[PDB]
């Protein structure tokens, strides 16, 4: 089911389905900015990513000497969160746990996505709570796609990111979707990076992010087009498209987790860059997007 949360700026429906974005149109405009899940290249639009951010090899993990099979990004994007408030500029979904996510991870939790909306900015806001007698081990992500609008003359090559503050980052590459994580290297994020069909030939880039003052800002400069996303205290940010089928849009995923590195033990408890979160507490982390389209947001 869709559920819409609105403004005079912004119109944002979002599915109990994963807690997904579906859609995210300006008021002004009607341009779309949620990239429309074309199945022959990338069949979602926006997922949540929990319990797990990225791949596990072998796409499994033991705990307790116990061995459990989860998939890439967890089980959030494929399960229906309950509707808990909806307001006309809010909305919170929740999951709990239940009989089939106890047997791919033997916790018991509260997982709420909250989005709202303030002026042009839409928050995706995460809490987890433990509901476990023993301390819960988490990764949460998002994963927002965003059409590159090409509909003036634009080409995806006249596109690109920009992270401030400008210094250059750590980039942790993928191998064979684990961290190749001898081959961490400063990049260089201290100036914009334009986007194209190679760049994403080895997977997403993934940047170590420091502090609490992160944006990855999504431009051109042939027109107005902005998409602004504040990562808040996300220790990573992932950026993403298809890749060797290509289309044109980008994700920018603010990630507290990551995927397995190339020499993971698969003990969940120690799994690096997981969340320990003990019993009966809540864990609260998310991100900002702000949305400006190719022309004026005015009334025409």
């Amino acid at each position: 089911m869709d559920y819409t949360i609105e403004n005079n700026m912004i119109k944002v429906v979002i599915s109990d389905h994963g807690a997904e974005i579906q859609s995210v149109k300006s008021a002004h405009t009607d341009e779309e900015f949620m990239w429309q899940a074309n199945p022959e290249i990338w069949g979602r639009h926006a997922p949540v990513l929990f319990p797990i951010v990225g791949r596990l090899k072998n796409d499994e993990y033991t705990y307790k000497g116990k061995t459990y099979h989860l998939g890439q990004h967890g089980f959030a994007r494929n399960a229906d969160f309950e509707v808990e408030n909806h307001t006309k500029e809010s909305i919170t979904f929740l999951l709990k746990d239940n009989e089939e996510t106890r047997k791919v991870y033997p916790f018991k939790f509260e997982f709420r996505v909250n989005y709202n909306l303030m002026n042009n900015l839409l928050e995706e806001n995460f809490s987890v709570v433990n509901k476990s007698d023993e301390t819960m081990i988490f990764g949460v992500g998002g994963h927002p796609g965003f059409n590159l609008p090409t509909d003036h003359g634009e080409n995806k090559e006249d596109f690109y990111f920009d992270m401030h503050p400008s210094v250059t980052r750590v980039r942790i590459p993928l191998k064979d979707a684990s961290l190749d994580w001898n081959n961490r290297s400063l990049a260089p994020t201290d100036s914009l990076i334009a986007l194209s069909d190679d760049l994403f030939k080895d997977d997403a880039l993934i940047y170590e992010l420091r502090g609490n003052d992160n944006k990855v800002s999504l431009r051109t400069d042939k027109n107005k087009f902005h998409v602004n996303v504040w990562t808040r205290d996300a220790p990573f940010v992932g950026i993403w498209s298809q890749y060797p089928k290509t289309d044109n849009y980008v994700c920018i995923e603010p990630w507290w987790g990551i995927a397995d590195r190339d020499d993971a033990d698969g003990d969940l408890e120690h799994k690096y860059g997981m969340n320990h979160l003990k019993p009966g507490k809540e864990f609260q982390a998310g991100f900002s997007m702000t949305y400006h389209s190719t022309t004026d947001e005015v009334k025409l």
